[PDB]
């Protein structure tokens, strides 16, 4: 709905910085609203969905397995990894590395994972191979946070990440158990209440995951719809703004609130 522009531009007005913003039908894939859809942005944790998609494909193809452990030493602990840091000796399972990236977007268990499908150009092979040709990764947790003005580096684009959620959720990519297992994952989110969730009427099913960088770079990619199933993707990014973390929130946050109202 148009409205919902107004209030994507007053977002970019009150921010002093640009919002990428997108709305897509799950079902026939159809673009619903948008709004700088082909202008890059930095994907920051955003791409933590796409990282463990590409893992999911790999347990599908039997090169890796959900419940195999992998050990890592305080070597490799980065910067927020509220999960990772507690199982040092315990090490962490396939399945609760992505639980841990997902849910609580952990970025040591990103690097983690990143490190057993082949890194960053290996995952962005995996997009280009499903038909996204303009996400890319490049660098590893917590560098692809900089978001430095004009760096093509670790960015999507609204429609980009948009349709590349769908196919993941929805195409035959991944098989059922891990398209289903993709968004229990992505529903269990705990850190993106301030966002969406917070807009949201009783009911609502809502899949999600977050983004948080430098230089104001904040955004979320969700799958939501009423009567408990997802019949819309909603793609939100911003960078550049000097606002407040509660500020960039409340924006994106009233950008959902028009997205509900207009549904």
């Amino acid at each position: 709905h148009p409205e919902t522009l107004v209030k994507v531009k007053d977002a970019e007005d009150q921010l002093g910085a640009r919002v990428g913003y997108i709305e897509l039908d799950l079902n026939s894939g159809k673009i619903l609203e948008s709004f700088r859809p082909e202008e890059r942005f930095p994907m920051m944790s955003t791409f933590k969905v796409l990282l463990c998609g590409a893992v999911l494909s790999r347990i599908d193809a039997g090169q890796e397995q959900l419940g195999r452990r992998i050990h890592y030493s305080q070597n490799d602990l980065v910067e927020y990894s509220p999960v990772t840091e507690k199982h040092l000796t315990d090490g962490m399972t396939v399945r609760e590395l992505c639980s841990a990236a997902i849910t609580m977007s952990d970025n040591t268990a990103a690097n983690l994972l990143l490190t057993t499908i082949g890194g960053p150009k290996e995952l962005t092979a995996f997009l280009h191979n499903m038909g996204d040709h303009v996400t890319r990764l490049d660098r590893w947790e917590p560098e692809l946070n900089e978001a430095i003005p004009n760096d093509e580096r670790d960015t999507t684009m609204p429609v980009a990440m948009a349709t590349t959620l769908r196919k993941l959720l929805t195409g035959e990519l991944l098989t059922l158990a891990s398209r289903q297992q993709l968004i229990d994952w992505m529903e269990a989110d705990k850190v993106a209440g301030p966002l969406l969730r917070s807009a949201l009427p009783a009911g609502w099913f809502i899949a999600d995951k977050s983004g948080a960088g430098e230089r104001g770079s904040r955004g979320i990619i969700a799958a939501l719809g009423p009567d408990g199933k997802p019949s819309r993707i909603v793609v939100i990014y911003t960078t550049g703004s000097q606002a407040t973390m509660d500020e960039r929130d409340r924006q994106i946050a009233e950008i959902g609130a028009s997205l509900i109202k207009h549904w």
